[PDB]
């Protein structure tokens, strides 16, 4: 086949970030699905080739088990789909509809990669070892995998709901988002999850902190959904640490969150009294090698914040509790992809 | 001369990290001078040579400047100072008398390297430029080279107090130093110089969380001076940000402060309201190379944390404050010396 030759081309083309503003005017009016179709049909094979050509460079005791095999196997197949629509016509409508059906079957095909790249970490673990070089080398390669995952899931997500059929939210992103409500919306599905496992549940306790316009609610330029992940996973882990460490107690300390917007940062602080982690095995918490057993969620959670220029720290003091802070970009200009 | 040759010889050996077990050990009794004695006489050397190889392998443009030169010289007149004992009798109490006026003149020597290494530094800065790469190659010296200074400095303070004339204190470690009073102390210090320079001083409130001793006054073995440092800094950084950030406005928050013992860990965090930092520049005030101006606390700050497998952290959200956590070593079997 072609499938070398084409990773091989368009590997020499860099990715393009993109910022919350452009991502706004691509899905301005239902006009511009031609322009997405051009941009799209260039920029998704070079952003599929430039991982494409990481995994082959993996080595060959990483890139010769059948997770990465049957990853990349899909990436072909997802590349050589696009390369079809390089020489159709923008002007035709069929071809226009029949790319966004395209891109729909791309994301079902890829929608079992963070488990199957999971396979393949534990494979690693139980067939060369977990040594301290190898985390690093794994962490690397998931980190810029996930984060190129996302940021193509981003592009098809934008596609295939602002052009299809015929506004307030620009497909994913919600130009208006409160804070405060998707902390509400995570911290009611964990409390769901929590009070049928532990038979009881933390309460919640937000606090604003708008210093250019106090007690004026905070809103921001963002994806719902990412913020809601990140924040979802988060609470779970506080919840159960909570409850778990006052299992002989009557008291249930809440889970106090800050929501604070400065003149650039947008930061979100998450307090529990859960006992704690000790300092040492805090990087186990970021690492995918550590966090595997016979979840990624936190990983995958800081990749969302970076994934626009933000981030995703922890800090415990063990014997009281644990905070976290999602540190996100409050203006729109500044919040641009960050591609591997 | 043979300083080449010293510096090769004693660059061969690896530093010797001692723990704080062994720092009470070496200092039980006064019948402990010629154990020391004969350990410092080869230690000392050992440390002093190891920094002054990495010294000689910095690139010619910071190598030839006079203040590398400067520091240098300071360093082989000590090596040299030392070469004098090693053939000297344990016995004769003269060679031990000689030894810790000898040990006070190289600690007087050194007493001002860090404001030498600064000037260093301002003078790369206009003769070169401060790039990103000069920031990380900078950091990496002045992080070993101020962690060896304070390893061989604490050598010389525990020698030249246990063993000069003839114990609650075991020369520079207590060991049973509440951690409470020395907040307060710190505080204190940095209320003084705030109430002279703002006319206005934020408030303490102290808090502890002794988890496995609820109530218990919480005490560690450590040298309070390290400590007074590193909370002495922060303290100041917090007073001018709730001073200078409340300026025009009546209520002055106070600084907030918790103790917490855990299992393993025993954290100091240092809340204020001072308006925060950006994340963007939250790399600023541990790098030295930004913290030049024609201060390194919180950089040296950090770094006596980290020499008994410690940390120093920072984490921000503008718009409301700041927060510190000091974490160290709760137990003193893992307290250990971490050296370059
Ligand atoms: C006590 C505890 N507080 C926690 N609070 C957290 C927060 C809140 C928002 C600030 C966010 C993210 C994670 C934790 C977290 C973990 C643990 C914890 N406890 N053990 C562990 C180990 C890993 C692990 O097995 N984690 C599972 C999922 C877990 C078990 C019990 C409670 C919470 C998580 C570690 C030592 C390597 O981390
Ligand atoms: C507002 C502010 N809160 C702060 N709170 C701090 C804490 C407390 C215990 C948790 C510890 C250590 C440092 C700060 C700190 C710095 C600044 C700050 N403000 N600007 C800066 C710049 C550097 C600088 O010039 N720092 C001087 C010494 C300073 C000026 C005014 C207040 C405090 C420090 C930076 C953007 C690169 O850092
Ligand atoms: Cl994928
Ligand atoms: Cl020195």
């Amino acid at each position: 086949g072609s499938a070398p030759k084409y990773i091989e081309h368009f590997s020499k083309f860099s990715p393009s970030p993109l910022s919350m503003k452009q991502f706004l005017d691509f899905g301005s009016s239902n006009a511009c699905e031609k322009t997405s179709f051009t941009f799209l049909r260039q920029e998704l094979p070079v952003r599929l080739a430039n991982i494409m050509k990481e995994i082959n460079l993996l080595p060959d005791r990483v890139l010769s088990t059948p997770s990465v095999q049957l990853v990349q196997s899909w990436y072909v197949q997802s590349l050589l789909d696009i390369m079809e629509f390089l020489d159709k016509d923008p002007e035709d409508h069929r071809t226009l509809s029949q790319f966004t059906d395209a891109l729909v079957t791309i994301r079902n095909r890829h929608n079992d990669v963070v488990p199957t790249m999971a396979q393949g970490v534990l494979e690693y673990k139980d067939t060369y070892g977990d040594d301290p070089v190898s985390n690093q080398n794994i962490q690397y390669f998931l980190d810029r995998f996930y984060l190129s995952r996302i940021s193509i899931r981003m592009l098809i997500n934008q596609h295939t709901l602002i052009f299809d059929g015929s506004p307030k939210h620009i497909g994913s992103i919600d130009p208006n988002c409160n804070v405060s409500e998707v902390v509400k919306d995570a911290y009611d599905m964990a409390k769901l999850l929590c009070d049928k496992y532990y038979m009881a549940s933390p309460d919640l306790e937000i606090q604003e902190i708008n210093a250019a316009n106090s007690k004026q609610p905070i809103h921001m330029v963002y994806v719902p959904s990412h913020l809601y992940h990140m924040l979802f996973e988060l609470f779970k882990n506080a919840m159960r640490a909570t409850v778990e460490s006052h299992e002989s107690s009557l008291i249930l300390p809440p889970i106090k969150v800050m929501v604070a917007l400065g003149e650039e940062d947008l930061s979100i602080k998450m307090s529990d009294r859960g006992g704690g982690v000790p300092l040492r095995k805090i990087e186990r918490l970021f690492s995918y090698m550590y966090s595997t057993a016979p979840g990624y969620g936190l990983p995958i959670s800081r990749l969302y914040a970076k994934y626009f220029q933000g981030d995703l720290q922890l800090f415990s003091m063990e014997g009281f509790g644990t905070d976290a802070v999602i540190y996100l970009k409050a203006l729109s200009t500044d919040s641009v992809e960050r591609l591997p």
